[PDB]
């Protein structure tokens, strides 16, 4: 384990933990031992890390909250935490479990940490593709965008050898703020020396966070990008429906079988047919014949046409011997990035998925019946006509089923009646986190049960009945 990592992760999480009501009584955590990994146990410290990187993702009062806690309530708690993590987009956690939280595995723990803390660096917001890139490739356009205007020779293309003299982030500097950082740095031989000049032009800013002399030096990725990410949120230096949301669930499903080229453009990324390739033999080994597919260009140029039609072809193909609905599908119209059929055969592979997995003939139907047998066991809501029902916008038929599934998790006196938009979201955001501390791996968001969007709504249900 990096000694530096460990040391200013931790201060990150206790700044940000400062006056925390829950864990307060343990805030000034230690940056030189293993304390933190203990502390970390019953997953209140991680949960609260996850909703400051990503706000309102955990309801907290599902979490149990009592600082010695029996294995059974912290096991409860990491299941909260390591499925939302799953589902917060650009954290991958597969090597780690709820019971090696409870354990306190130091580099699962760590590594961990610092996907929640590297989600977060950004925070809220074709630029509208742009902006769904992950941070690294935003910042170093944006890094390389103040050279270039500083007419500086060098570029940046990583946060490690490329800032690990000091050289580029002393001109990123003097070019953002030429009133109170200089070029003086450039003037200094000893490396570590000019780091620490550097650090001290930082906090002119208020912006020497994560990064010390010695971390610069060492080009730690992970600490010269927190840095970069603070300087870019309170320096940018720049002069002044369904189906989206639909988009975003798959390319949260789709990641989650570890495609290689992580999605964040669905309607473009999809176009090779590489993707949904791969997910195939994700889904079922064996399935496809890679001798029979083309490659992705070295070169980096787009796939030639009729290339990418012929792996297209074949995907929509493995999809209809799997049973899929495809009669009005064809290879090009994915190829093309037809919205609507490509939201359309990645349900259809979803949604197989659900079927296959729930028998390790289900259909929609059988479904809502089983949703609606878990919700008459003492529900408050109404019982469901289908996953298309406008009363599923309350949100409280969803915590009617997770209360006919577990009835202790479910209390009542935190069920709003979901006659505002707020409420039902509330309900919803507590549906979520309950279904998520039963061990129910969801993509979806509240607003997707609100608004209830079928499709969305019956992932979620799916999810449900596999717990």
């Amino acid at each position: 384990i990096n000694e530096e990592e460990r040391r200013e992760f931790i201060k990150h999480i206790n700044s940000v933990l400062a006056g925390d009501p829950d864990v307060g009584s343990r805030v000034p955590i230690n940056t030189e031992t293993f304390e933190f990994f203990d502390q970390c146990k019953d997953g209140l410290i991680l949960s609260k890390l996850i909703n400051d990187s990503v706000p309102d993702t955990i309801d907290e009062r599902v979490l149990n909250k009592q600082r010695p806690l029996d294995n059974f309530k912290c096991i409860e708690n990491n299941n909260v935490v390591i499925n939302s993590a799953k589902a917060m987009g650009g954290i991958s956690i597969t090597n780690i479990g709820a019971g090696d939280i409870l354990e306190g595995r130091e580099h699962l723990i760590l590594g961990l940490v610092w996907q929640i803390i590297r989600r977060g660096l950004l925070g809220k917001i074709t630029l509208d593709q742009f902006l769904r890139l992950p941070p690294e490739k935003i910042l170093l356009r944006w890094f390389n965008y103040h050279l270039k205007a500083a007419n500086w020779p060098r570029t940046v293309s990583n946060f490690s050898k490329d800032v690990s003299d000091g050289e580029n982030y002393t001109v990123l500097l003097n070019q953002l703020a030429p009133e109170l950082c200089s070029r003086a740095p450039l003037q200094t031989t000893d490396v570590l020396q000019r780091a620490e000049q550097v650090l001290q032009n930082a906090e002119k800013l208020d912006c020497r966070k994560y990064l010390t002399p010695t971390a610069m030096v060492a080009g730690n990725p992970k600490l010269n990008l927190a840095f970069v990410a603070h300087l870019f949120n309170t320096h940018p230096g720049l002069e002044p429906a369904e189906g989206e949301r639909e988009a975003r669930v798959f390319t949260l499903w789709l990641n989650s079988l570890d495609v290689t080229p992580s999605i964040h453009d669905f309607f473009n990324n999809l176009r090779d047919g590489l993707i949904l390739l791969q997910a195939y033999d994700k889904i079922t080994p064996n399935t496809v014949n890679w001798k029979k597919v083309n490659k992705a260009p070295a070169s980096g140029d787009e796939m030639m046409r009729f290339k990418a039609v012929e792996n297209c072809n074949y995907a929509v193909d493995l999809g209809k011997n799997q049973g899929f609905s495809l009669v009005g599908i064809q290879g090009a119209d994915i190829t093309d990035g037809s919205r609507t059929l490509t939201l359309a055969l990645v349900w259809q592979m979803m949604r197989m998925n659900i079927t296959k997995t729930l028998h390790s003939t289900l259909s929609d139907s059988d479904m809502v019946a089983w949703a609606n047998s878990m919700a008459a066991k003492g529900g408050k809501g109404s019982q469901i006509r289908s996953f298309r029902d406008p009363s599923i916008s309350t949100g409280v038929f969803v915590l009617d089923v997770l209360h006919g599934i577990k009835s202790e998790y479910v209390d009542y006196n935190l069920v709003t009646d979901g006659s505002t938009e707020e409420l039902a979201i509330q309900n919803a955001r507590l549906a979520i986190s309950i279904a998520r501390k039963l061990g129910a791996v969801i993509f979806i968001l509240p607003e997707d049960i609100v608004a209830v969007r079928p499709r969305l709504v019956l992932h979620f249900i799916g999810s449900l009945m596999a717990v």
